[PDB]
């Protein structure tokens, strides 16, 4: 009977099963922000995250804009944060034209896969990872090691 929010249930584990599952929780949000600031890449994550917004949103005139908003945000030439991709610069003024939760719903799939080897893989190695799945539970000094069947 736990009443209030969640957190005491383990976390880590969560986040080291899928990232979605860090991207989906607060704490791992949190968390990963922070890691990716530091190098200001951070903008990944913005621009991914806006992508499924997007399509929840589930609305034609409120898309009109933020299509375009988030285009001439990391879609746009001047944009002071550009994320990293291979080419997805096909994209235009035109993709604006009419909205559809099509136009993003490709640029955040391929970002999820770069994140999960380029950012996600380090979180978990990472410290600021680390540093909670250690103090979360202790070593242990018994001779069991990797059975492996």
């Amino acid at each position: 009977g736990s009443s209030g929010s969640s957190g005491s249930l383990k976390s880590t584990a969560k986040w080291a099963a899928s990232l979605e599952n860090l991207l989906e929780d607060p704490e791992g949000v949190k968390r990963f922000r922070e890691f990716l600031k530091k190098e200001f890449s951070e903008e990944n994550v913005l621009f991914w995250l806006a992508c499924e917004d997007f399509k929840k949103m589930q609305d034609k005139t409120q898309m009109q804009e933020k299509a375009k908003e988030i285009y001439m945000t990391f879609l746009s030439s001047k944009a002071s944060s550009q994320v990293n991709v291979e080419g997805q610069s096909r994209l235009n003024e035109k993709i604006l034209e009419e909205p559809h939760p099509l136009m993003f719903q490709k640029l955040q799939d391929q970002i999820f896969n770069l994140m999960k080897y380029d950012s996600y893989s380090r979180f978990l190695k990472s410290d600021l990872f680390l540093k909670h799945k250690r103090t979360e539970e202790e070593e242990e000094d018994l001779p069991s090691g990797p059975s492996s069947g």
